[PDB]
Protein backbone atom coordinates (compact mmCIF):
# COMPACT_ATOMS: atom_id res chain seq x y z
CA UNK A 1 0.00 0.00 0.00
CA UNK A 2 0.79 3.74 -0.44
CA UNK A 3 0.95 4.35 3.25
CA UNK A 4 3.55 1.65 4.00
CA UNK A 5 5.75 2.81 1.09
CA UNK A 6 5.37 6.53 1.84
CA UNK A 7 6.42 5.09 5.69
CA UNK A 8 9.42 2.77 4.93
CA UNK A 9 10.64 5.45 2.30
CA UNK A 10 11.06 8.20 5.21
CA UNK A 11 11.96 5.78 8.37
CA UNK A 12 12.84 2.48 7.26
CA UNK A 13 17.34 2.31 7.67
CA UNK A 14 18.34 1.07 3.62
CA UNK A 15 19.15 -2.99 4.35
CA UNK A 16 21.98 -4.70 2.01
CA UNK A 17 18.68 -6.61 0.14
CA UNK A 18 17.76 -2.67 -0.55
CA UNK A 19 20.93 -1.96 -1.69
CA UNK A 20 20.38 -4.54 -4.43
CA UNK A 21 17.05 -2.71 -5.54
CA UNK A 22 18.84 0.96 -5.68
CA UNK A 23 22.04 -0.68 -8.15
CA UNK A 24 19.34 -2.31 -10.25
CA UNK A 25 17.16 1.28 -10.35
CA UNK A 26 20.61 3.35 -10.87
CA UNK A 27 21.93 0.71 -13.26
CA UNK A 28 18.18 1.17 -15.00
CA UNK A 29 18.88 4.53 -15.72
CA UNK A 30 22.25 4.59 -16.92
CA UNK A 31 21.14 2.47 -19.49
CA UNK A 32 18.58 4.84 -20.31
CA UNK A 33 18.76 6.19 -24.41
CA UNK A 34 17.96 9.93 -22.80
CA UNK A 35 20.60 9.63 -19.56
CA UNK A 36 23.35 10.64 -22.13
CA UNK A 37 23.41 14.39 -20.07
CA UNK A 38 23.88 12.70 -16.67
CA UNK A 39 25.78 9.68 -17.02
CA UNK A 40 29.20 11.76 -16.00
CA UNK A 41 29.42 15.49 -14.34
CA UNK A 42 28.90 18.57 -16.90
CA UNK A 43 31.83 19.34 -18.12
CA UNK A 44 32.60 23.20 -16.91
CA UNK A 45 34.42 24.35 -20.37
CA UNK A 46 30.76 23.19 -21.95
CA UNK A 47 28.79 24.78 -19.45
CA UNK A 48 29.78 28.55 -18.62
CA UNK A 49 29.43 29.28 -15.10
CA UNK A 50 27.70 26.09 -14.44
CA UNK A 51 29.98 25.37 -10.47
CA UNK A 52 28.95 29.05 -9.65
CA UNK A 53 25.38 28.84 -10.58
CA UNK A 54 24.62 25.02 -9.89
CA UNK A 55 25.25 24.77 -5.83
CA UNK A 56 24.85 21.02 -5.40
CA UNK A 57 25.62 18.88 -8.63
CA UNK A 58 25.22 15.59 -8.84
CA UNK A 59 25.77 12.80 -11.71
CA UNK A 60 24.75 8.99 -12.15
CA UNK A 61 28.83 8.48 -11.84
CA UNK A 62 29.08 10.16 -8.26
CA UNK A 63 25.42 8.42 -7.29
CA UNK A 64 27.17 5.05 -8.63
CA UNK A 65 29.80 5.75 -6.27
CA UNK A 66 27.78 6.89 -3.10
CA UNK A 67 25.65 3.64 -3.89
CA UNK A 68 28.98 1.33 -4.00
CA UNK A 69 30.29 2.98 -0.55
CA UNK A 70 26.83 2.40 0.76
CA UNK A 71 26.50 6.53 1.38
CA UNK A 72 22.85 6.43 1.53
CA UNK A 73 20.68 5.24 5.12
CA UNK A 74 17.64 5.91 4.03
CA UNK A 75 15.52 6.05 0.57
CA UNK A 76 14.72 10.02 1.08
CA UNK A 77 18.36 10.58 0.94
CA UNK A 78 18.91 8.42 -2.23
CA UNK A 79 15.67 10.24 -4.09
CA UNK A 80 17.03 13.88 -3.01
CA UNK A 81 20.47 12.63 -5.07
CA UNK A 82 18.44 11.52 -7.60
CA UNK A 83 15.96 14.71 -7.76
CA UNK A 84 19.08 17.06 -7.59
CA UNK A 85 20.44 15.70 -11.52
CA UNK A 86 16.94 16.59 -13.14
CA UNK A 87 16.15 19.91 -10.79
CA UNK A 88 19.93 21.01 -11.72
CA UNK A 89 19.55 20.35 -15.22
CA UNK A 90 16.46 21.98 -15.22
CA UNK A 91 17.29 25.24 -13.78
CA UNK A 92 20.20 26.04 -15.31
CA UNK A 93 18.84 25.27 -18.94
CA UNK A 94 16.28 26.42 -20.82
CA UNK A 95 13.19 24.56 -21.57
CA UNK A 96 13.87 24.37 -25.32
CA UNK A 97 17.56 22.59 -24.74
CA UNK A 98 17.80 18.96 -25.56
CA UNK A 99 19.04 17.91 -21.87
CA UNK A 100 16.28 20.12 -20.20
CA UNK A 101 14.20 17.20 -22.73
CA UNK A 102 16.55 14.72 -21.19
CA UNK A 103 15.83 15.88 -17.52
CA UNK A 104 11.74 15.49 -17.69
CA UNK A 105 12.17 12.14 -19.76
CA UNK A 106 14.56 9.96 -17.52
CA UNK A 107 13.03 12.01 -14.17
CA UNK A 108 9.37 10.19 -15.52
CA UNK A 109 11.22 6.80 -15.84
CA UNK A 110 13.17 7.43 -12.10
CA UNK A 111 9.94 8.34 -10.73
CA UNK A 112 8.29 4.84 -12.31
CA UNK A 113 11.51 2.28 -10.99
CA UNK A 114 11.40 4.29 -7.90
CA UNK A 115 7.46 3.35 -7.26
CA UNK A 116 8.23 -0.50 -7.95
CA UNK A 117 11.19 -0.55 -5.97
CA UNK A 118 9.21 0.96 -3.16
CA UNK A 119 6.23 -1.75 -3.82
CA UNK A 120 9.02 -4.65 -3.42
CA UNK A 121 10.32 -3.13 -0.24
CA UNK A 122 6.74 -3.05 0.84
CA UNK A 123 5.95 -7.40 0.16
C1 LIG B 1 23.52 18.17 -17.89
C2 LIG B 1 24.38 18.93 -18.87
C3 LIG B 1 25.46 18.34 -19.56
N1 LIG B 1 25.80 17.02 -19.35
C4 LIG B 1 26.72 16.27 -20.08
C5 LIG B 1 27.77 15.57 -19.48
C6 LIG B 1 28.68 14.91 -20.29
C7 LIG B 1 28.52 14.90 -21.67
S1 LIG B 1 29.72 14.13 -22.71
O1 LIG B 1 29.09 13.73 -23.94
O2 LIG B 1 30.44 13.19 -21.91
N2 LIG B 1 30.76 15.33 -23.10
C8 LIG B 1 30.30 16.35 -24.06
C9 LIG B 1 31.51 17.06 -24.64
N3 LIG B 1 32.36 17.63 -23.59
C10 LIG B 1 33.51 18.32 -24.19
C11 LIG B 1 32.78 16.58 -22.66
C12 LIG B 1 31.57 15.92 -22.03
C13 LIG B 1 27.49 15.60 -22.28
C14 LIG B 1 26.64 16.29 -21.46
F1 LIG B 1 25.61 16.93 -22.05
N4 LIG B 1 26.22 19.04 -20.44
C15 LIG B 1 25.93 20.30 -20.68
C16 LIG B 1 26.70 21.03 -21.62
C17 LIG B 1 26.43 22.36 -21.90
C18 LIG B 1 25.37 23.01 -21.26
C19 LIG B 1 25.09 24.42 -21.58
C20 LIG B 1 25.96 25.38 -22.13
N5 LIG B 1 25.39 26.59 -22.24
N6 LIG B 1 24.11 26.39 -21.82
C21 LIG B 1 23.16 27.46 -21.71
C22 LIG B 1 22.35 27.58 -20.46
C23 LIG B 1 23.46 28.55 -20.74
C24 LIG B 1 23.90 25.09 -21.40
C25 LIG B 1 24.60 22.34 -20.30
N7 LIG B 1 24.91 20.97 -20.03
C26 LIG B 1 24.09 20.25 -19.07
O3 LIG B 1 23.20 20.86 -18.46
Amino acid sequence: SMSTEDAMTVLTPLTEKDYEGLKRVLRSLQAHKMAWPFLEPVDPNDAPDYYGVIKEPMDLATMEERVQRRYYEKLTEFVADMTKIFDNCRYYNPSDSPFYQCAEVLESFFVQKLKGFKASRSH
